């Protein structure tokens, strides 16, 4: 399974994610695309001669590649629709309020304005404070360490996203200061942190 | 959603992996460990004050960490029993036979001896041949590019594992030769490729 | 040779570093250590059976390894002394003053307090301002991109160090904001940026 | 300084490369290019407004960039001529002969055919043998670990290059087999290992 931990950043909480049992795989083939599914849900695709269906010349998914594949599976007759939400998941947010977690003690529940909406995320970073601009890994974001941010819940209260630190953003070497990263007012709430 | 493709080493086929949207999540809390489950299956754990339950000072799961966590969730009253498989997933294999794929043309179906068992994997690498010792990414292995090797099937015939190339093993720069990597007889079938 | 360039963070200035060409190497051998020198200067060492002289089990020099090697070359009779400073080269600095470069136009000359001393560094980053706390790569620091910060000079005025940006500090993905990184007052002038 | 050590691949010999303490730097300015030199040798260049002199939009030197810079420093009046060696440094070589090192015991002196020439390199890798095709890091090559291969000498006999192993070529994880890498006959002597 997977394990995420970060004392000074989020808190002295370990997060174990487990992949559940998987049934036998089924393969529905049509033309050059084979739809593979486990149970009733589709769990993947094997599209052949992909080179003549998409520009594939460390291949990383892009809104345009997904479009190409979507176009191909559709041309094959399948109706399933690939996740095509390429909205930035790492964004600049503003910490409106910070309050004590009702029953955690070293954790705070924050209300972070992220422009498109306001997120309630639980954070244990000792350096976080209201009035700060920070980068939040919204639900869906994929952490360098592997973990995928989900609509979690920390000891009772819901948490939708994570306040990032240098490490979280991908910094190779461990920084002297390990709390979360505080951006200058220069940054704009709602804007993507990455280009 | 994961995407694998490597015209040179595997073949001109793109493997898309999808995780079917998980329903609601339920949280059963007892002491410092919260058992989280989706449907009836447990899908994870949030163990708090993990630092005083395990030695957590790029945290990667080890038989000993899992033991620590298992001891903690049990002490909390839960009966679920965490996984393991720490058996090496990248191993040295021997290509016993190589035959033409009944209906693929540029793909071959191989029978690879991996000591503990014999695997039938489909490979399109132009340089692969019978009599070669090679490194196979068995089912379960996690490819640097993200994808997780599964009990697949390529155009009809089953494929359990993947014959690796320099890139697949994690080589930073693209090598001149892009087929799969052929090891010298020095290597032992069944042994892990990594330390 | 190597080439450094970072319009947005330092200025429209291409940095070419060049290694002059050496010649004849001489080898003075004593016991297990061979002192190699070019001209009259020592340019290296080959210490044999190093395993029984130091703990070498991506080997990176540490104050302690250098000590071990120093002890060995001395025990061999050589008097040369290895440079073992190890003082942090990436530190938090305070921008005291910012003035226009006498004849550059898009560059500013800054006076940065770095606790142990005050450094005059020339910077073209558009977002830098007096009153800001920033991380400076002092003379000697080794930039991820290869270049080694030296007691430079930009169009006339001397520059001892470089004001860093996300990229410079080792961030994998290009950030939306490309100027230099502005730290919060939380940071302490003179302290190392890295742990 | 750098450090290199591969007990199993190269030998129980630690190589220290030392950066000879350079005195002052001198700056000769003409137009937009400043020629910087240490002693009498030129050690670099700072060409300003480089964007309007070359196409600079992880900047890595190319025969064309060097041409652009060369054209600029010349237009400024300087006569120095940029080096820039672009011949592959990591190549496929053939181990013609392998003999015992006259006085090292666990080292062998090899005669490696590299097509353009024959190199005498000293190697301690236990798995190396005559008749093998291997990848050699010729003089000039830059090892991932930092060190720069030079016209060395190991306990008496000269060594021009290094026989590489997985680690040396940049493999992230430590391999089970740590000797040098033996290529299949498929590889061609003299050809670059990297694309």
């Amino acid at each position: 399974m997977n394990l995420f931990y970060n004392k000074e950043a989020v808190g002295d909480v370990a997060f174990l994610q487990i992949n559940p049992t998987e049934g036998e795989y089924n393969y529905v083939t049509q033309g050059d695309v084979v739809e593979i599914q486990n149970d009733g849900e589709v769990v993947g695709y094997n599209i052949f001669n992909a080179s003549n269906k998409a520009t594939l010349t460390h291949i990383k998914l892009t809104e345009t590649l997904v479009q190409a594949f979507q176009k191909a599976i559709e041309a094959a007759g399948f109706t399933y629709k690939l996740d095509a939400d390429f909205t930035p998941k790492f964004v600049v947010g503003y910490v409106e309020t910070k309050d004590k977690h009702p029953d955690a003690d070293k954790l705070s529940v924050l209300s972070v304005d992220v422009a498109t909406e306001k997120l309630q995320i639980v954070c244990g970073a000792p350096n976080v404070e209201a009035g700060q601009k920070v980068v939040v890994a919204k639900v869906g974001a994929v952490m360098p360490s592997g973990m995928v941010i989900k609509d979690a819940e920390l000891r009772g209260v819901a948490s939708s996203g994570m306040i990032c630190s240098m490490k979280e953003l991908g910094l190779p070497n461990a920084p002297q200061e390990k709390g979360i990263m505080v951006l200058s007012d220069d940054y704009t709430v709602g804007q993507s942190f990455f280009e």
